[PDB]
């Protein structure tokens, strides 16, 4: 009942940013194997949960986890970029992005620290609050997703598991951070700002 | 579809090892919290799992191993202790215990110093490796279950929450662990080590 | 070069609220047993550090942390308390909490929420984000210090490992929580928020 | 106090299993930034050593292991590799394996399955159990040193993190794990087995 969603534009659209051959194996392996593996695991779940089956049903949490969270976090990255995006928000985004960091530039270079700061696999993600009422940055490890772990609306969310970036930017995180702001779809994380 | 498991003997039945309103405490209000969550718990993850919800589901997680965990891990408890305990245990389990620890007086010395060490609340357990052949000893913390977290059958359990202590022995754990060895219910350990 | 501090005041001072037995035991026993093992602790990582052993320094981590976050987390909490305590705190800290919680009321709520849902042993918090410069909620599990593992200024901790209340209140920790709030020494609290 | 070790051999050497590029990454660029990064954490540790600063002593664990880790792991590692090695082992090892594991082809077949049913980054591990005596396979998450996280002593070392195989076996984990087996140090691993 999961499914693979589309890219919402061509494989190559993101050069010289990131460039084809990580979003094709990003996309088309990667992701789809979360997806397979998701679909797999919440069958045997609801056969565990059918018959009470308290040992089988914790036993296949983390499962449900990686997969479920890897779908979740590669669904909303996807929707984060665009070969259009670049630049800084605008609007009440940016208002609330001034009022919680200080500036954008300080929001980067937050995001950033967060990102680069994941020790092994990991998201670095700026998510909101709703029980505060302001914008958040946080870090989470391997497919752990943001919400479902921390309760923070996912708003943008930076991949850093080395497959993201390895094939073009090696060891060399901080130059792929530096240049996934060229391609960030902030007419996206608008929508998902105001969407709560 | 879960509920309350009788106890095996009279509240007072364990006296003066562990007091009776320890087990009744115990038993009627910590073991009962445990099984009506773990009942709340699941009628939520169906109705997650029935619209596909993976947000719901992994949020879920959490409450469902710790009440899980909680109804499993007393439900065996329960039924490893006995007025009529204590002593050792014979026959095959004896031999594999002399095979894998040495002695039972090493396995005693063992498990309690597994349980003792436990920093916080959990678990100390006597299991079975199928996949080895061969018994092993292992903490678990809060209420994770064993099974369902190492993949070890469980044979014998020993709760060292402070709940199942403190009234009687108070911070003295290691009292409390001494005492406990004069109501283990061998019988019962053994049938567990037969069926696998 | 750790010890244990004396109590700023009588064992039975905060009574009927906290009981004097508990808090002889608390302090007298529990304390003790965490600065002794943290000193027993430090002396050997010295050890470890001058012969450069990165696999002791990295084995002792687990005792450093729960005895030195147990001697940290405790000698906090007898200051957090007084026999002169309760009531609501007043001046900037008040404003603060009406700031960045609604009100006073909420707050008790929040915190008192947070720190009955901690899953078996740990602490609620009531800490301050330099970072953002507000106040902020958060439950640590088990000796886990509020500063050392997330950055947060400590200002009132909330001690709910059952140790802390068994012997008076049994399994309702709500019972706990309610009664607590009577012997707060806000004077303490707004000490350490005007500190930073 | 702790240096980068030179590695026995080549670049090159283990082609065509592990190519140069990366064999050159992962040993001057990923193997060194943990070492340096090891040496600034633990200075900083003996200074919050000596001024008795638990709480700088706790934030700073992470960083610990996690370089320390990756010094421990990386140099094992190298010495765990040969241009002459692959094939299987002889003598005691090839018995104590056949003896704990059924046949050397099962043993390959468990560490391989550890290796890649890692989530994240990670290792996988064939240690020595001093208190039990025999062979055990144990897989550790992104650095964490096997001896000084689980006790067991290290005799042979498989490196999961992506940036171990990404570049010429993509996200195809199971063909890198297969290419490995081709050179595998089994003489160093038997010194390892001897010595404990
Ligand atoms: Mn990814
Ligand atoms: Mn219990
Ligand atoms: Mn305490
Ligand atoms: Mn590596």
């Amino acid at each position: 009942k999961h499914s693979l969603p589309d890219l919402p534009y061509d494989y190559g659209a993101l050069e010289p940013h990131i460039n084809a051959q990580i979003m094709q194996l990003h996309h088309s392996k990667h992701h789809a194997a979360y997806v397979n593996n998701l679909n797999v695991t919440e069958e045997k779940y609801q056969e565990a949960l059918a018959k009470g089956d308290v040992t089988a049903q914790i036993a296949l949490q983390p499962a449900l986890k990686a997969n479920g969270g890897g779908h979740i976090n590669h669904s909303i990255f996807w929707t984060n970029l665009s070969p259009n995006g670049g630049g800084e928000p605008k609007g009440e985004l940016l208002e609330a992005i001034k009022r919680d960091f200080g500036s954008f530039d300080k929001f980067k270079e937050k995001l950033t620290a967060a990102s680069v700061g994941v020790q092994g696999s990991g998201w670095g993600w700026l998510g909101f609050n709703k029980e505060r009422g302001h914008l958040q940055i946080a870090a989470c490890p391997n497919q752990d997703p943001l919400q479902g772990t921390t309760g923070l609306i996912p708003l943008l969310g930076i991949d850093v598991w080395e497959h993201a970036y390895y094939l073009q930017y090696k060891n060399v995180r901080p130059d792929y951070l530096k240049a996934i702001w060229n391609v960030i779809n902030w007419e996206n994380v608008t929508e998902r700002y105001m969407a709560c």
